[PDB]
């Protein structure tokens, strides 16, 4: 024996060399670790942050877009109502009113004024109005001697014109164009 | 000799000591990591759940943005032709209508009617109209003897004024106020 | 003595196997944290680029949303004006407008063409105009002999009924339904 002690304890050492230099480069290892994860926990937890922000910016922004939309609904129903309803400037076909109408000053045709104000200043007619047969091509016998029946009809026959007048008046009068 | 061993046995336990310290450090760091870093992947799972959810909700939104962008342009579209094809209640220069126009009840000027349904019950006139020279202020001659050619003017002017109450009665119904 | 070295050596041995275990399982752990830490540093990386590119598309929405916001909000008060503003083809009260008014071709009240365009081709009368008092129911006397008297009261009412045809066409063309 003797010998086997010498061996054994060289090479103890052999491996107490070898755990050395092992353990050395496991606390190496691990003491990088440590800064590295810390690190990441910190990045993780500076994400949650920003994500938590996004994330209130989102919602957020849900509600307004749906707000919009009901918004531009309504507005696109109000125009589609308004189109319809409308009196255009540029339309050919005859447009139809539901109620009377009033406008400053004059009514016009083409671009020339037809109607205006009514005309005031008026006495009205009275007796009989005639709106029946009317021959504006009636003609008048006229001899010369004094004939009662002609003048008779003369007579009848500015009557019956007087009376056309009154009517024609009366149309004015109804219509507004004269007081 | 003799000694050398037993100093070598004392040194190697000496450092056996020492690897003993540094491998329970190393076994608590390390145990410290496993936890550390399995909550750090948790918290990343997490977070791409998060930001997928997000990422879903932004592509919507940046769709549905779009959507009511060209809605408003729509919108805007048809407001700006009916600002400039409408006809306004304030506006006080004169507006026209490229279209005939029917309303109901009355025309009114200046807040008075001067134009309402039309007249009927009429019949025609008929015969020759006189838009002509017209003179109100034509008199006649009336001796105190029977003058024939003073009963023919009377008579002339008479039919005169018969054949402008026609043009007049014409022009009403050609207009349209009466029948 | 002499035993107690071989027994040392043999609890040394016992030690090193124990250390050499340890090592190993360390040395297995590390490794396997090495790789895992690593994943999570490149899956951290990996979020930022994703959040950033979110963060740059919510800013980006954020001013669109706004932009919409006073384009609806400057659209709304346009409708408002509008709506307030504009003549309808329903509405059964009344509408005034603060200008004259233009049309093509006809005014229709009910679906009758009542207003045209102006006739002309006319000569204005000249002299005084009627608009006083007016009887339509005057007669006139016609003896059987020649009656001077009877026969101015014809010429005196034909008179008054020519000038009250041309205060009814002065009024007419005042309006503008004759030139
Ligand atoms: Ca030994
Ligand atoms: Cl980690």
């Amino acid at each position: 024996g003797a010998y086997d002690a010498q061996v054994k304890n060289d090479e103890q050492d052999v491996e107490l060399a070898d755990h050395e230099a092992r353990i050395k480069q496991l606390r190496i290892d691990v003491d990088d670790h440590e800064s590295r994860i810390t690190a990441n926990t910190k990045a993780i937890t500076a994400l949650n942050v920003r994500v938590t922000t996004a994330e209130g910016e989102i919602a957020s922004l849900q509600t307004n877009v749906s707000a919009l939309d009901g918004r531009v609904t309504t507005a696109e129903n109000n125009i589609s109502a308004l189109q319809a309803d409308y009196v255009s400037k540029t339309a050919t076909t005859s447009q139809s009113l539901a109620s009377p109408l009033n406008v400053t000053t004059s009514y016009s045709v083409g671009g020339k004024k037809v109607l205006g104000a009514r005309q005031t200043g008026w006495t009205a007619a009275t007796g009989t109005a005639n709106k029946g047969v009317f021959d504006a091509d009636l003609t008048f016998a006229v001899s010369d001697t004094y004939t009662q029946s002609e003048i008779q009809a003369i007579a009848n026959a500015l009557i019956t014109e007087r009376r056309r007048t009154k009517a024609m008046e009366d149309a004015l009068r109804a219509h507004g164009l004269i007081d």
